[PDB]
């Protein structure tokens, strides 16, 4: 089972848990150095509870949760009810994924797709007007090494 780093976070509005998830969807944070604490704090800024993604994979392959797994995020608005959301540390326009991060990606999703049933993957840009996850970002290799075509 992926080794999944816990954080202690505070809520700011009411989680939904009608959450239903038939899709992953991978984002990237465009900022590095942050820290899942500083995500929360910036997706409060912007009005959501807090952290928007379920995951947030950094640099070194560490994976800390960030909405709990059974609740609707915020990273996706139209398939927030259907989608789970896993951010990458970096912006894949201008670098490219770690191999710790490639590793954490692989195991992750493999355990969410077991889990739940899962067989769509989708980046951001798939579902939304977007550049995330960024040109760099290795979804066609994620699939193959996932046998999802
Ligand atoms: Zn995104």
């Amino acid at each position: 089972t992926p080794k999944i780093v816990e954080v202690n976070y505070t809520w700011a509005t009411p989680l939904s848990y009608n959450f239903n998830p038939n899709m992953i969807v991978y984002h990237h944070t465009v900022d590095n150095n942050m820290t899942p604490q500083k995500i929360d704090e910036i997706h409060k800024q912007r009005g959501w509870s807090g952290i928007g993604y379920h995951f947030y994979i950094r640099k070194d392959g560490t994976i800390y949760r960030g909405r709990p797994e059974n609740a609707v995020g915020s990273h996706a608005p139209g398939v927030n009810a259907r989608a789970f959301g896993i951010a990458s540390e970096g912006n894949f326009n201008e670098e490219y994924v770690t191999p710790q991060q490639m590793t954490s990606l692989i195991a992750l999703s493999r355990y969410l797709m077991n889990k739940y049933n899962i067989t769509d993957l989708k980046r951001h840009k798939d579902v939304r007007q977007t550049e995330c996850p960024g040109n760099n970002f290795p979804f066609e290799e994620i699939k193959a090494k996932l046998n999802v075509k």
